[PDB]
């Protein structure tokens, strides 16, 4: 570690933790910067020499994680739990945690080394069918899921991906969770599950999630029947059973997560206009640019922060036609320098992918607005916040009177039929996601706390994700198969919760925000563009970074000082009385009791 960026002395006491902190941060930031570069190199532009210089960017925090973590636990562990400035205690708190900092020199090697070769697994899997012709997840896995309506189709491009992507990883993930584990455990924590959960700083946080689940449940459940019949009708009596998991291949989606792209099979009333408009986007001939900057546009007619130079001139908006791999996974980028931010998204030009501008381009709006605040700082108020900030501003952009605006949708009815239209597609990308948002950490979790071990992956997974999802997988799986393998986030080791906390909050957000706006009619239409007013209160949000407890910030935002469902009820309650309806007046079961069954292999299975 280069001379500059060790620690020196400081008294050891709370005034001289305070200097400590202000000289930690100051150095801080250069090592942010070159891990952010080395990452980005190589998420850009996947190659073993950029691979090498990734994992020697990260050995060099890991170097600068140790000299100052050592530092805090030699002046102050017996005393910083007593310091009387909250957000010190924060600070040194952090600091005193080492993480993969406290593994040995040789282990840090394999932790840093295991990151990337399953970061290179999941982002350059391929499915191979001429012979030599092989299929990527982004685009062309997700098209076929997303626009194929033919079984045999949809289970080839699923099995191929799962077995592609999860196979391969299993033995790299059951070291990974060792060393973190190990990792961890010296910080003071039971286990890197622990550890992530504790970032939302609630002794009460799973009870929490699992009560606010209980109220989301029934929606869920009404939806799923709902859609079950849609696909009965579509693919028959052999592969839907209406009181069985519904075969997870068939919802639009790799991982059954998003249910959008089957709202043409779904929708109640289709005579109304279309409000999907995917086709008209296409039509119309929009790209990615155009994409971004309809994005920025909301956010400036906030009077929030546009899209600073080196945004445009530095982000990869496409893949790469040259003959390059990246990591096509959407990422939102801080290089901790307080002048570069970017976004790395392999665009595609559809209605949900304008919704996933949004979502990055509300991480980047974050950033902007708390980049001069000290380093430590520089963190959503919790991680669901970050996650929120661009889904909030894209409830209102789906609205039908907004795309009527934007130019995609020829001026629609306030007619009930039409609301109903509207909250079943709105339902399908946000009720659906809810149980598979709550799932993936449950397993998690379980595997970082030993509940699950490696004899148990896949059956754990898909215990989880039948109990939640009410789906099955459409081939058979063993234990060999490692299916939460063949979602980014798992090889990539990065939380889920957060979206599940996001899900949540984004309805609360939005409602506080209307309100400021001063709009008073039905939640669901309500349109926050242009509102200055709510433009500022959201600022507030976003200015505070992690300078002060979530719950505080959540208060002085919202009127409450936790997570709540009632929000995200009441946008969805006319869906949620009509479903019901639906259900009860077509004789359908809710939930699937047959729980045992599975779809059975087409005829000429796996050819065609
Ligand atoms: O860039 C990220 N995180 C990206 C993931 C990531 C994490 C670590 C390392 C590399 C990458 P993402 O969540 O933007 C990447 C986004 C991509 C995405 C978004 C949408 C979308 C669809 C419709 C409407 C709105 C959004 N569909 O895919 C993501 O994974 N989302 C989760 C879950 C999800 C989130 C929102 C949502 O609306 C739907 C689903 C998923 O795809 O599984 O982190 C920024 C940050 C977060 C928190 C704190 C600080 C910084
Ligand atoms: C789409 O249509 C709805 C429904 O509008 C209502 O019912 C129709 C059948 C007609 O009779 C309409 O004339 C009638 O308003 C609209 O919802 C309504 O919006 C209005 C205007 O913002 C709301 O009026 C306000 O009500 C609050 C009380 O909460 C007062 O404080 C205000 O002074 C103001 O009068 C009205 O409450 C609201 N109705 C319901 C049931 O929520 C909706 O605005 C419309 N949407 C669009 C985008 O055009
Ligand atoms: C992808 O990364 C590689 C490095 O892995 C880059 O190749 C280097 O490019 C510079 C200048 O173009 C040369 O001086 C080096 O000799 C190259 N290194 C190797 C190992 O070949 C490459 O430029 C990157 N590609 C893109 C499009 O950015
Ligand atoms: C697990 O399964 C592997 C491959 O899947 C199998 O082959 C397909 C075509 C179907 O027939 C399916 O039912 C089978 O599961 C097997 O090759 C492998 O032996 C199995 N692993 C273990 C440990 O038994
Ligand atoms: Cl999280
Ligand atoms: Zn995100």
């Amino acid at each position: 570690l280069d001379p500059g960026l060790q620690p020196g002395q400081f008294s050891a006491d709370e005034a001289g933790a305070q200097l400590f902190a202000q000289s930690y941060q100051s150095s801080a930031e250069q090592v942010l910067f070159q891990s952010v570069a080395a990452s980005w190199a190589h998420d850009t532009n996947i190659t073993a020499e950029n691979a090498r210089r990734q994992e020697e960017a990260a050995l060099l925090s890991q170097e600068f994680a140790e000299a100052w973590g050592q530092k805090a636990k030699e002046l102050y562990e017996p005393i910083w739990q007593q310091f009387t400035d909250p957000q010190l205690r924060r600070i040194i708190g952090a600091v005193r945690t080492l993480g993969s900092a406290n593994l040995p020199l040789a282990k840090r090697q394999q932790y840093n080394a295991l990151l990337s070769q399953m970061s290179r697994i999941y982002s350059t899997a391929k499915v191979c069918l001429k012979t030599a012709t092989c299929w990527s997840l982004d685009p062309d896995l997700t098209n076929i899921l997303a626009s194929s309506r033919s079984y045999a189709m949809l289970l080839f491009a699923w099995e191929g991906w799962h077995n592609a992507a999860g196979i391969p990883l299993k033995p790299l993930y059951e070291d990974f969770t060792a060393l973190s584990n190990e990792a961890y455990k010296q910080d003071g924590f039971t286990d890197t599950g622990a550890y992530w959960r504790s970032w939302y700083n609630s002794p009460t946080f799973e009870d929490d999630l699992e009560h606010l689940y209980q109220q989301l449940e029934p929606l869920y459940l009404n939806l799923h029947a709902f859609v079950r019949r849609a696909l009965h009708r579509r693919y028959g009596d052999r592969y839907i059973n209406l009181r069985g998991p519904i075969p997870a291949h068939l919802l639009g989606d790799m991982w059954a997560q998003s249910w959008e792209n089957i709202y043409d099979m779904v929708v109640p009333f289709p005579d109304k206009p279309n409000l999907d408009v995917t086709s008209t986007m296409l039509q119309q001939g929009w790209q990615a640019t155009h994409m971004f900057r309809v994005a920025e546009e909301f956010f400036t007619s906030l009077e929030l922060s546009p899209m600073p130079p080196e945004f445009w001139e530095g982000s990869m908006l496409e893949k790469p036609a040259d003959g390059r791999e990246v990591v096509c996974h959407a990422s939102a980028w801080d290089f901790y320098n307080r002048k570069d931010f970017r976004i790395k998204q392999c665009t595609r030009v559809t209605m949900d992918q304008l919704s996933t501008v949004h979502h990055e381009m509300g991480h980047i709006q974050y950033y902007l607005q708390y980049k001069d605040l000290p380093v430590s700082l520089r963190r959503g108020a919790n991680p669901g916040f970050h996650e929120a900030i661009g889904d909030v501003l894209a409830l209102s952009v789906s609205t039908p009177e907004h795309l009527h605006k934007i130019g995609l949708l020829d001026r629609v009815t306030n007619d009930t039929e039409s609301d109903i239209n509207y909250l079943l597609k709105m339902a399908l990308e946000k009720i659906a996601f809810l149980p598979f948002g709550y799932l993936v950490d449950q397993w998690r979790w379980g595997v970082f706390s030993g509940r699950t071990p490696p004899s148990r992956y896949n059956f754990d997974w898909w215990y989880l994700r039948t109990k939640y999802q009410g789906i099955c997988p459409p081939v058979t799986r063993n234990e060999t198969h490692f299916d939460a393998g063949a979602k980014f986030h798992v090889p990539n080791v990065t939380p889920y919760i957060r979206y599940f906390v996001s899900f949540v909050l984004q309805f609360q957000f939005h409602e506080a925000l209307c309100k400021e706006a001063g709009y008073e009619g039905p939640l669901h239409q309500c349109d926050i563009y242009r509102s200055t007013k709510a433009g500022a209160k959201l600022r507030k949000v976003l200015r505070a970074g992690s300078s002060r407890p979530w719950q505080e910030v959540l208060k002085d935002m919202v009127g409450l000082d936790a997570l709540d469902a009632q929000p995200l009820l009441k946008y969805f309650q006319l869906v949620t009385q009509w479903l019901q309806e639906q259900n009860q007046q077509n004789g359908e079961v809710l939930g699937w009791p047959e729980y045992q069954w599975h779809p059975p292999l087409p005829d000429n299975y796996p050819e065609g």
